[PDB]
């Protein structure tokens, strides 16, 4: 109820250097590489072996591994600098734009710019350029810089609007059998991207392009966490109605994706995240 | 203190009855899968990236990543049944045999023999057979069948000995730099098996064959936790005989090889299992 989570677009100026500039010591240190690792890992991590769900996607899991995920990240800055929290990207209002690529999340003092063509398409503004941080491939070994398209898929050309985010908000499950890529009136599987895909989540992946547009590279890129606050923030209010609708399986579903299973590649349960409250903070509007 | 880690050959038939069916338990749950993904991940994690060092292998935190990796397994263990425990596999007195491939721990009743080369190496005797036991590949995909092939290669003809074993404790080193398959006189690189390959632990690994003998697959045989007990074991006697020693390095060894770095894909340090006994288990050896 005290770390307060932020629109991205009502930081200060503070507040932005001194995000990124966390960021980049973690970077520095070497345990930023452990999330890009972790989730390339569960990636792999087939729920059951021969199915087509995997630990942090495809799956019930999904929001609750990812919100794991970046409460870990969130406390790793916070060991840095007790002040910095985790800023939202609100991009529904994005959405709203004429060209969403003149948001300010893509200022160069903050996440920089869209791929260069003229480079294949390397972000070479802000301080995420090339030569300014290192990207690791699937094998986890140097690739050789951030990438980014906007748009440049044809199925993924805009991103999600302020009504496709009502719309999954109306969705009153949390997940149904047979919690994959199929299951019907799933919030979980409606906000992640699947249902009519891609949509949301996946969308905003897609549109992004770059290692983003790709699963075991999507955080090289900074905003990835920017995206899966956005995420974590929609599931917040969902959950704002009440409550955590037992998420669905609380039984009988695939190992690791019970309410009490360890969410690999951890020993957390999605119980045990299921309150955001209780981890410690807050979204802002809250 | 407590709980007494023994070798495999001295374990009565319903103590070897117990661990097989301890670990069927955590196959059949999903749990057991989470330790083969957790080590071929840590495989891939390399420190610094664009190196061999990775958090489990080819580095300092080699010791510590399988101590922590066989804590929490036997913890697992224990949940099930609290009885049981994590033998080793003292291979090194296998080495001493005729024919090693008598050994008892390859008996139908532990861990079941040879592969069979009219069916590929498919193992098809013992508790772990093809169609009792089903395998991962690199990918978490499923392989359909655990493989070994003992002693088949020219690099690892046979098991490493007693000596082997005796000349490594001689070490006075914990690790050296800079910290990889290239260190001399480290104890650590020595055990891992790196100094004229494949010896001691490596050799192991490449003398079983099949998937023992790839890392990113090698914990879908039941037989890496023997073997790396016993490693966990030489390690142990090693701290026991040099007291005025210490892991390193303490500092200046890249990220997740340091004394107090997190060891992918945990956030336990080398420092937090520095203590065996600390942890809760001992070694028959020891009383
Ligand atoms: O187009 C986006 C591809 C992608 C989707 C989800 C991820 O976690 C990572 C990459
Ligand atoms: O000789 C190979 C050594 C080895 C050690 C650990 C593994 O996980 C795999 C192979
Ligand atoms: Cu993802
Ligand atoms: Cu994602
Ligand atoms: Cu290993
Ligand atoms: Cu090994």
């Amino acid at each position: 109820k005290y770390r307060v989570r932020k629109n991205v677009l009502h930081l200060t100026d503070t507040e932005k250097r001194d995000f990124v500039r966390t960021v980049l010591i973690l970077k520095e240190k070497g345990i930023y590489d452990r999330y890009i690792a972790w989730h390339g890992a569960a990636g792999k991590f087939h729920t059951p072996p021969g199915s087509d769900r995997n630990a942090a996607h495809m799956s019930s899991a999904f929001l609750p591994w990812h919100r794991e995920y970046l409460l870990r990240f969130e406390r790793d800055l916070q060991s840095i600098n007790p002040e910095v929290t985790l800023p939202y990207w609100e991009w529904e209002t994005d959405a709203q734009m004429q060209d969403p690529s003149q948001s300010q999340i893509w200022s160069a003092d903050f996440m920089g710019g869209n791929g260069n063509p003229i480079k294949d398409f390397i972000v070479d503004t802000g301080p995420f350029a090339a030569g300014r941080w290192t990207t690791i491939d699937e094998q986890g070994n140097p690739s050789g810089g951030l990438k980014r398209n906007f748009g440049a898929t044809k199925e993924a050309p805009t991103l999600p609007t302020r009504d496709d985010v009502l719309n999954a908000l109306k969705i009153t499950q949390y997940d149904t059998p047979p919690w994959d890529m199929t299951s019907q009136n799933s919030f979980r599987n409606q906000l992640e991207g699947f249902i009519n895909g891609p949509q949301l989540h996946n969308r905003v992946h897609r549109w992004v392009g770059g290692q983003m547009g790709v699963v075991p590279t999507a955080p090289n890129d900074p905003v990835f966490f920017l995206h899966h606050a956005n995420v974590d923030r929609i599931w917040a209010v969902w959950q704002i109605i009440h409550r955590n609708q037992n998420y669905q399986p609380m039984k009988n579903g695939p190992f690791g994706q019970n309410f009490r299973d360890p969410m690999y590649p951890w020993n957390t349960t999605p119980e045990d995240v299921m309150n955001h409250r209780k981890l410690g903070y807050v979204y802002d509007i809250e």
